[PDB]
């Protein structure tokens, strides 16, 4: 998972 620009989930766990 990403957290500042463009914050998205992955179904692998990030």
């Amino acid at each position: 998972c990403t957290h500042x620009r463009w914050p998205i989930c992955f179904p692998d766990g990030r």
